[PDB]
């Protein structure tokens, strides 16, 4: 589980989304596994805006950060799951890296700010959802 809190607006995995989440929404894009949300408080999260290939991400399953390499965002084939069937999730990025179901939400940070959240793994591989090219986020 894990958010990003940027001004009136909440970025979830679409596939971990609530039903408020849902009742307020504002964008969700499925082949992201991304769902954006309205709030009320004010979020202060600095969302990047860059093209890092470097970053920490919290992992919850070892309730420990670890630092990493991660590939460019493209499309990468994910397997069938409980919340989605076999497909190519776009605007992800892989790092060599332990995770777990769990692990979904997990803020990836540069120097920059907030680059994106935990939503793939599997053998030894850490997927995360890119958010630095929503602009949107800050206006
Ligand atoms: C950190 S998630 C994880 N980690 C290890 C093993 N398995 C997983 C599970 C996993 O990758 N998915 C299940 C939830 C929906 C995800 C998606 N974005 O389509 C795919
Ligand atoms: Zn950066």
């Amino acid at each position: 589980s894990g958010a990003i809190y940027v001004g009136n607006y909440r970025v979830v995995n679409r596939h971990l989304a609530t039903h408020n989440d849902w009742a307020n929404l504002v964008w969700e894009d499925s082949s992201r596994d991304l769902l954006v949300s309205s709030t009320t408080a004010q979020g202060c999260d600095t969302i990047a805006r860059c093209d890092c290939q470097t970053g920490v991400y919290y992992c919850s399953s070892r309730r420990k950060h670890y630092p990493v390499s991660f590939s460019k965002p493209s499309l990468i084939f994910v397997e069938a799951s409980e919340y989605y069937p076999a497909r190519y999730q776009s605007h992800l990025m892989l790092a060599v890296g332990h995770s777990e179901p769990g692990d979904c939400g997990g803020i990836l940070r540069c120097q920059h700010g907030v680059v994106g959240i935990v939503s793939t793994g599997g053998n030894g591989l850490v997927g995360f959802a890119d958010v630095r090219d929503l602009l949107w986020l800050d206006e």
